[PDB]
């Protein structure tokens, strides 16, 4: 209430200030910006108020304030706190016109865009608050409704957070990477659309924002796997630790023999990854610290593709992130081989194959191979066996989850822990608040995930008060498809929505994610389904970081205090 | 002795070991290959005894051993000590076929073109010592019979250095961002010739060592300051510290008045900076920690091109390098940062003038008329000019002494010591023993400050024992015009062979150098000139590192406490 009178307060007098002294244009634009400013803070007020309240009503536990609400309840406050931070500042160095007026009135122009654009946002968001039940985050609907809503939602325009104010929500120490980042995907969309504009930030929305509804799947499949290349692999490998381990495997594609809990006399075979195009070669690579006992001989040297450490104690399984459809095993040891300095265990950081070329069940089998050769040939990766752990990433989060859970339908012995941080575990397409910020953030825009289960899932190719109206885009109504077969929604390909009785079985789940993620309701959905059924779930939030951290942790300090809290729970599971 | 005959005592087992079990190509091969590594070894043996006894017998003080023989003799002991380790594993672990003979087969061959071409090298090494007057570091030969031995130099080939084994003789930390740097120069030289080479290491040099024979002074005007441009300039920030005063200047472009220390009374004006084509901006950039007392007043700020720090003691002037062609004072701050965090003095980065369409006195007089500037206008700097500091580069460490010098000329007072970071002190043309490993260089080969030194001056476009043949550069013989008028026999291009009245009244020097430079026997030089003539001079030797690291001061392990070594000796100017 402080903040907003204070920016309205020095509204008239400022307003006063330039339109006193000259008679040009320029007085008119600061004068009506001004105005703007204060009628954006004083509209904009009750509305965060009732959101903020409500999301006081929404939360899961007073503990964590993770909620799609409160995300957009902090991304207007930080855009409020920058306005009147700047207005303090003009009004305090106001006594000459030695600062060009153009430059200031650009940068407030800019402003009034990210206000109203957010204003426009917070209504939607206050729009599905009265429309949903109260206490769930997700909605109940069919398809054709929650299509329709997420049409009427996306119809907006983002012309203030893919310009200027591109990154205003984070942290000031990481905004030049953002921008180079935008400008390094904009000069490959351009270069790959023909088969500069860094200098001048105003046009850099007309192609940023050009790109979130004219991409392709395809083409982003290169963009998480641009840290894969044989330049950039290598150069990104000096703030590694030390290794000496860093060889590949080859699993033969045929199956073995394998025992279940309920009886140890009874083992049951089930077939290698055919998905009716033949088994081949499961890629898996052993990074690990040193040599360990059994393990440089023979049976692991006659599977690479073209003193000794003792017996070890439990090996830690790993499946990449990399949205389904890139960045293999080659581009996490960065923090991999970090991983292995503290925790000593050999990490088997299994490269699955990707969607949509190597879609479900295929992209879930081999890794349900190569974690179920794991448990027989424990001395060839230099493990022992009594004791399993697990790892997850950016997407492979719900397949930390799955193969984990459907090994207790199979009898053998599940892990006893999961590590996934920021999973997508809520594949299955519907609309959510704190998925409204997916327009808005530096990285990816709202279509990463909406084309990102269509590879996995093999797909076959009043609104507002009158006289409110902000930008719209207007650049063609955007009509994929987003349909749902009946093969999207379970547990096997989103955990959530499945049967209860099943999930009784979990292992025990650690998860982090950060506040201003569209992998964030997801997230916070998994803590109430299962606090109500006994089992213990933790999930930790960070703020003032994007998702897609894990992969850039030697960028800046906060990103090193985010992606090193991956590691101090990942060795919960090691204990007994 | 021992080091070289344990790579004759397993030489005869090791060629029984494959050639009486196989009858392929391939046991031919290898020995074949050790025949040629045990012979090049034992011829080459002589030749570095002779070099090193030599090199005892040339350097000037046993501190600093740091010549050119020093440098020759240490990269055929490093090759010698690399194909002793690899000889040790190979006969340690040759007890089946397991690796490929092909692999290593390449390695070896590549490691005896190395050993043939270093004794190519250490051949001519012998040669020159003899041919010239031992105590003298140089030649005093005329132009004719200097540039018959340049040539008969630059139709050796050098098909070695440049291959896989790119930075043997450096830290092996190091080698990847060569690598890359590499791929770097052979995709631009390919592109700016049109207007995957990360795979084949063996076909690298097939390109570089063209590239160094077929690149032009424009070419390599774009290399050091594609850090200029805006995403790599911001994509090194981060590492920098935090500051708040960043600002340019513009000088005026009129002519003003200096007193002479010799007398108060009497006056001397400024001639403006002509150089046939009228005076302009002198283009000076400020970088502080802090606004400092009388300093973001008025008269600073109409000067921009489109609490307060007390009176301060004393300012820092820096001259930037990059070979007078590139590095521009826009690519100079993440170290420049770091220096105002502990000196407490306002660095004026210099902007002046780049070679070759603005060569001597162009590139002279306006970071003369911008130190002249600086001593009058000490309060409009935030200075007092109680003192002054001075550093310097790789091109910028004679501007240290050309600049620096020439002000007693004109009678007013000279800085109280100069700074110079691996000086380029001997810009006249001719040849030396460190001159001879500039073709082995990875980050730059002869052929760059050859061809830096025309654009400055503005110029106008028995041999070998009989059975000795290694490979040859047959592709063309480069008879460049390197042509020496008088204009760089004067002592303020080249300050070695200047007039010895006038280097008495020089500041006391502080030069930081690396061992595996080209300009390594030039700043070694240039302490032997000073040394008899009772001027004190301290020259400080690094290893293991190539000359450019200012710029690459927080990538390496190594080049950290190296470029650091900079600013150790640059706060011992400060002191009364």
């Amino acid at each position: 209430r402080t903040m907003t009178q204070s920016l309205v307060t020095l509204a008239e007098d400022n307003i006063a200030f330039f339109s006193s002294q000259g008679p040009g244009e320029t007085a008119q634009r600061l004068s009506g910006v001004f105005a703007g400013v204060r009628e954006q803070a004083l509209g904009l007020e009750p509305a965060l108020g009732r959101l903020l309240g409500v999301a006081h009503l929404f939360d899961l536990d007073p503990e964590t304030p993770a909620n799609g609400y409160r995300s957009l309840v902090h991304t207007a406050r930080c855009c409020l706190a920058h306005l009147l931070h700047k207005s303090r500042y003009v009004a305090s160095n106001r006594r000459s016109i030695f600062f060009r007026t153009s430059h200031n009135l650009a940068e407030l122009e800019a402003y009034l865009a990210a206000l109203t654009q957010l204003r426009a946002l917070v209504y939607y968001a206050q729009r599905l608050l009265v429309t949903n039940r109260p206490g769930v985050l997700f909605f109940e609907g069919d398809e054709g409704l929650t299509a329709d809503f997420l049409r009427e939602y996306v119809t907006l325009h983002k012309g203030c957070f893919y310009g200027r104010c591109l990154g205003f929500q984070f942290t000031p120490a990481i905004r030049p990477f953002l921008q180079t980042i935008s400008i390094g995907l904009v000069s490959f969309g351009e270069h790959y659309k023909r088969n500069r504009f860094a200098i001048d930030p105003e046009l850099r929305g007309a192609e940023f924002e050009r790109i979130t509804q004219n991409l392709d799947v395809h083409f982003w499949k290169a963009f998480w796997n641009i840290t894969e290349m044989e330049v950039l692999s290598s150069l990104a490998n000096m703030a590694s630790a030390t290794v000496r381990v860093s060889r590949l495997l080859s699993l033969p594609p045929e199956a073995f023999e394998m025992p279940l809990t309920a009886d140890p006399t009874l083992t049951v075979t089930i077939s290698p990854p055919l998905a009716h195009t033949g088994p081949g070669p499961v890629l898996v690579r052993l990074i690990s610290y040193d040599l360990r006992e059994g393990q440089d001989s023979e049976e692991l040297s006659s599977l690479i593709k073209s003193q000794q450490a003792p017996r070890s104690r439990s090996l830690i399984v790993h499946f990449h992130g990399g949205g389904f459809v890139a960045q293999t095993s080659r581009s996490h040891e960065p923090y991999l081989k970090s991983w292995a300095q503290e925790l000593g265990a050999p990490i088997i950081s299994i490269d699955y194959s990707l969607a949509p070329e190597a879609p479900f069940p295929r992209a879930l089998e081999e890794c349900f191979f190569a974690y179920c050769w794991a448990i027989k040939h424990c001395a060839l990766l230099g493990s022992t066996g009594e004791r399993i752990c697990l790892a997850g990433d950016s997407a492979g989060g719900n397949l930390c989850f799955t193969v984990a859970l459907r090994a207790a339908a199979y009898g053998v012995r599940v892990p006893d822990g999961i590590m996934a941080a920021y999973p997508a575990t809520m594949l299955q397409p519907a609309a959510s608040p704190s998925r409204l910020l997916s327009l808005m953030d530096p990285l990816l825009p709202l279509s990463v995930l909406s084309k990102c289960v269509s590879a996995y899932a093999g797909a076959k190719t009043a609104a507002f008060p009158e006289g409110f109206h902000p930008r719209r885009s207007s650049q063609g109504a955007t009509q994929m498809p987003l349909y749902s077969s009946p093969i999207v929604k379970n547990p096997f390909m989103s955990p959530l929505l499945a049967p209860d009785s099943m999930l009784k079985s979990l292992p025990p789940v650690h998860i982090v994610a950060c506040a201003l993620d569209p992998m964030l309701d997801d997230s916070v959905m998994l803590a109430r389904r299962l606090r109500n059924l006994g089992q213990p779930v933790t999930l930790r939030v960070v703020e003032d970081l994007p998702h897609g951290f894990l992969t850039l942790a030697a960028l800046c300090r906060e990103t090193r205090q985010a992606a090193e809290l991956c590691v101090e729970r990942i060795r919960l599971v090691l204990t007994p």
